[PDB]
């Protein structure tokens, strides 16, 4: 170990896993699982090289890139670039690491990885960014492949990055094919693409629904609270109207838009504040119509969680901890039954621990049932494997088609959850098996046995 | 010729397909495809290599692998593994040059192929069988890939095997593709895969009482004496009492099971079957309870076709030469009108001929038809390809999605039996075309003409 | 051990070499080498595969191509190709497991192989012979390359068919490297090419010579006996004559030429005799001038040896089992002491063992010595290596040059020959060691200790 | 500059390169030549991989594998692989990145790598080191070749290791070529090898014994001073013998051997202490004989220097910091001139600077003058490319060819040193120059040029 560099991120990943593992009945019934815990916890594969590349001045500069390649027992190395100036190993391991096991959740066929460079995309010119992308990718594509590695976007990568990074790989590979996702419309992208974690997230809660009350109860009727104004929380908000129930909450970086009384949202106000963020502008400046008005209240500096009222389902997709404990227990007070994570670990522990807690405390659809973002978010990474699957027959399907099969790969992480909780987490008689749990075991479990029909330990 | 070495397994194929041929009008129709028989029959590659392991004493050990490629002209090679101490180049050749036309009957795009080794699987550990795999694949990956050769299971080759040849693969090609087939639900395998071979034979019954009825019939409200008890004849058995029918009969190694009067099977009974099996307990041991009892007759020592009474279908799906021509007899006694072979080989020679006689003797549906093996089988080869299809897209059907391409599969083989019979062994007025003799020249006739289309001969 | 197919020809040099084994005290000081002896027997890589072409009738026609990859611990796989009737597996297995040991003692770095095809060049035009040859290249340079496998010559294959071979490697690989042995001077072949194998035999027994007979009983005044008058024999007699020795005998298949007291034949009247055989002619010319009428006694049909008279080293380099037992026996009465084949398996076992009888009788240098053309033919396999050398360096060598290192090449079998069994043989009582068994297992043990440093066993 | 983690060795080796350079006149002649030390310390690619293997208990074992292929601006990558269990990337970026610019020195066409693994070959079996090379290797080929990175020998890869390395990537490419080095003479190892550094520091020294005291002060008639008893050691006595010196003290690991008066160690008694040290035996071998008890006295435990008495020539050749200061300065007492490293880094700073200031201040001849190893020990890092060129050759070169070219590439070292420095140094009044600093600044030049003509940087 003495050899052993220090890899803080990495390293508390680790932790974490090994703590959750450890606080289950799995190295119970598996005790040689350990072994696989050991083995999974070194990637196969990690690539660092020079990235040089020339600035607007003409003047030459030196930066580093990496792709970690952690696993691919379950299919294709499949993760995000990310170009930040901190990039270093020891974060991409952590990001690698995590990738892993919140792709195999999704049950499609995605390995694990992560791969990225130090340069600093701030104060950048569109040019300065193509020069880069073209030095980066002319030693990645040695790395990567349809079938072998497929990366995609992540900070610092958009839309405007991955076009570079296609284009350097074709003229090097001679090659077209799903080797990124997240592409142009033209050029081998894929349709849903924009809806895709807000649709999934209300699918995931709707099979947690389903289940918690044996089919009786949907969205149908049900009054909905969200928050956050971007992608996620639009095209949850259509989806969960389309489903015949109330979006009763929107909320931005300054505040939150509540329905007064009983009423929802319409699509035609959803698009009214799409926008209004892609303007950046305040969702302030629409009660500021005459529209909305009484319709309307906006709270600024607040979330939405108190103000509500009653509520059935809540979604927080809008950024990191925005959820506390005691907004937790004012969602559980207003007789909310489903808490599913649109963004990433929107809920603090605070919040877990007392959804957690009341879930043991009442039976059945009496409870509070909590849904990490790894399994809710997973909208986005499954439509790249939509995209990565669109590449492979050079067709594109409809909207209608590559909804369907998110619906379906959500349905396979609700599943994933439930039953891995039902077996390593198994909960007391009737209450609801733990989804958080259930979805922190259940990608290692998949990736680890799978390891071993493959041979990767013994 | 005083070169050519003696493979009698393979000569033996040889000699009875150029009977099969020989006794039609194709070469009369078509007499410059001697020339296809003549190229055909040698194989485009074959492969043998070293290969050395560690037994758990740690010794060195040698054995001899084989990859016979055989005919690509219809899609890439396509063929099993048998790991066995009888395995050598004469065994591999006849099964390989078989694969190339039961393949082809699929309609779907496969070559022909068979591969394995002299490996001796008795008496070793799952260690040694892990450093075997691994010693195998490092050679066999230089000429196998997933558009080139799909290797699949065979004797001595199960689902452990292909997971540790695949995850050889994986490490020394650094890719994940469609290599192999069989392989694990979390890595690539593909549903309906159990139900695949019992499907089938029910669905090639189904086109077959279709023609030969005008539509008029099906398996609703008939009688089917299945014999077997291991996975074909538990899936054809549900598929039977699916539309409609009545499973008279089952039967294992040691005696048969037969319904009392009007009845059949029922699912709840075939899966307390199954959990018999799988136990290794003996079909007798279920009569044993007062379940069943008065509703069941247990035939110890004895097959199930005399005893049945009356039928209409059934299926052999037990061993090899499980129909003799008395019992043959005794099936057109009851009115048996449909025959088809779940297990490879069923019916003897003197059992074919019993049904080839009254199929020309009797017109339309007084016949009793008789389906042979290599196109009633074909639902594992079938699913095999699905499993392909599948890993192409990176994509899992639903089981239903692989149930419907099963089906029509199944259509297609029906079809490329029935059509070559109405061409190159054209019945008399009235007559029901010969499904075994058209089974016999289809696949042939299909694989010469797309060689010469390539060029393949002239 | 009954699965292995029937090797006639491979299980005679096993069974041969594997008796001159354990013969020795080699498995006493190693027993752990019969461990070598069972690995290095089965080959690394066998490919066998259709080779189609259009014969000038239009009409397809089909053979079968192989390339036997017996070892490379030492060096890439090299050994030849032979066009004929007659070929199968067990024949070039044989020829390639012969050709790892006869590599080795050339202390070059070349391992074993053989291939070629049971076409028969006999009766083909040549533009029949360029096709098939095309056709066998296509599949065949997928397995081969100048860093991997360099073929060569044998019976089938002259220079003609090296050319045709070489083009469609280019036009395949778009390469051009020493892929081929053989080849025109214009296009990567070596100088020496064509008397290699001749200046090979009597550069051996000039080491021979050396080592009976210490104080330089050299060449120099010997009548040395030849047989064979093709190009093996003609550089033969060419070198001792430089030599300062006595060329005495030349002989035809039909045919033998003596001359008749003391004298020699002079490098003019060989070039008398090439030019017969670029005629296809006869000996037959003491005709042309009483002078030749003198110096030389000719006798048809029939063969040299006895009619010598008195003396002292013999050349046979017409084909295999020159006839034997009586001659040899004859060839001690002349005071021949020194006996090396230059065409491959020339003396028949009752010449061999004869003239090792009078080795274990006659201390040194009163014996009859006796070289296996395992070193004594070895010249030729050393300039291929050497024609690799020089395609290396990207330059064409002097003669000088090539025949230098040729020389030394030469003296390494020789050491290679003589230091084994002066080890494993141990002649005692002052006996000239065996170097038939000498240089038998002397390439066995140089191949298998490198088999060892690397993994292939332990 | 946050991002990048803690490197401590490898930091070490830039600042103290960096504070070499700019202590120089080459920034202000090349200033733009700073652009260049900032590309050429990024390596240009970094592969890490997992290692799984199985020990003799059956145990499946996880170590790390690594290839730091630093730059091939003049030629491919080239450096050693190192098994030990404190291996991590920062000591082989150290070590890599210092064998950029030790391989420029050669004046070959060598680029700078290194990699190794943590794994630790104390207490593994043989079969366990075999496991572990195959593993390693499986990887390792992907990445390496003979034209592209060729490995060779470090502390834990011994030619055993070497052994088992190349024969798994000749069964993964299926190739045979210069991939690695330092290999058996059998499979294309090279004359000269063992020998190599031994004779290369004598060769360096004799030239910085030319330059200072033109008129030949030679090793002819000097007492020179070594140290260590290893093969290093052994050759390096062994060459000044030859030369006419007189070698007076040898050193054991625990142990120290001297001349007692005038006279030397004799090539018989180098060859009794060899033979001592396959026995793993201490030197105590002039209790041999009272001959041998006297010439010789003999200091257990302790060093040699300071009692050796009055000479010209040391030779540290044993380990690191051989331990120093006040020998150093006893060295000047004796007429120790010249002072080169066998052994890496074999004198500690104190020396090292003690020696350079004794240069400063004595004007040229009157000097000690210390060369650093890197050059000194290129000896081996020489018949390395020379190993490589032979395979490139398919030849085995005389050891007087090797020794010969050997010879040459020394003096290429003293001459990149000696010219460069009395460049970018400038000794001044008549000084010897600097070689210590002109070896170190040489070899970055010679990089970053050729790195300027290529694209590297601008």
């Amino acid at each position: 170990m003495s050899n052993l560099p220090v890899e803080p991120e990495f390293e508390q990943a680790y932790k974490e896993l090994a703590s959750t593992l450890e606080n289950s009945t799995l190295f119970q019934k598996n005790p040689e699982y350990r072994k696989a815990l050991a083995v999974v916890s070194v990637p196969e594969r990690v690539i660092q090289f020079r990235v040089v590349w020339e600035n607007d001045k003409g003047e030459v500069q030196v930066n580093r890139g990496f792709r970690v390649q952690f696993n691919s027992a379950l299919g294709p190395y499949k993760g995000g670039l990310r170009f930040h100036p901190s990039v270093n190993l020891s974060i991409l391991k952590f990001l690698g690491f995590e990738q892993i096991f919140k792709n195999a959740l999704t049950g499609l066929n995605m390995g694990g990885g992560k791969g990225g460079s130090d340069f600093d995309p701030k104060g950048k010119s569109d040019s300065e960014i193509r020069r880069f992308c073209v030095a980066f990718m002319t030693e990645l594509c040695r790395h990567i492949g349809a079938d072998t590695d497929v990366p995609a976007g992540d900070i610092g990568v958009t839309g405007r990055e991955i076009g570079y990074l296609f284009g350097q790989y074709r003229k090097l590979r001679n090659s077209w094919e799903g080797v990124l996702t997240g592409k142009g419309g033209s050029w081998g992208g894929s349709l849903i693409r924009p809806e895709a974690t807000g649709y999934g997230v209300v699918y995931y809660v709707e099979h947690m629904i389903a289940h918690a009350t044996n089919g009786a109860e949907s969205f149908a009727g049900k009054r909905v609270a969200i928050s956050g104004s971007g992608n996620v929380a639009q095209y949850a908000a259509l989806k969960v109207i389309e489903l015949g129930g109330s979006v009763v909450s929107l909320s931005d970086s300054q505040g939150s838009l509540i329905v007064n009384g009983e009423g929802s949202f319409t699509p035609a106000e959803i698009d009214a504040i799409a926008a209004l963020k892609v303007d950046r502008k305040q969702i302030a400046e629409l009660v500021t119509d005459a529209a909305f008005a009484d319709k309307f209240t906006y709270l600024p500096g607040q979330r939405p969680w108190v103000h509500v009222g009653a509520v059935d389902v809540a979604l927080p997709s809008a950024t990191q901890n925005e959820v506390s404990g005691e907004e937790a227990q004012a969602l559980i007070a207003a007789g909310c039954k489903f808490i599913a994570e649109g963004s990433n670990m929107g809920c603090t522990q605070a919040a877990i621990d007392a959804f957690e807690a009341h879930r043991e405390a009442n039976k059945g659809a009496a409870a509070i049932w909590y849904a990490p973002g790894k399994a809710a978010n997973a909208g986005g990474v499954a439509v790249s494997g939509l995209e990565m699957a669109q590449n492979s027959a050079r067709l594109s399907w409809t909207a209608e088609e590559v909804d369907a099969r998110l619906k379906d790969i959500m349905k396979s992480c609700f599943q994933n959850g439930l039953d891995t909780a039902k077996e390593y987490a198994t909960p007391a008689d009737g209450i609801l098996p733990s989804l958080v749990t259930g979805s922190n075991i259940a990608g290692f479990t998949k990736v680890a046995a799978a390891m071993k029909d493959q041979g990767d330990w013994w």
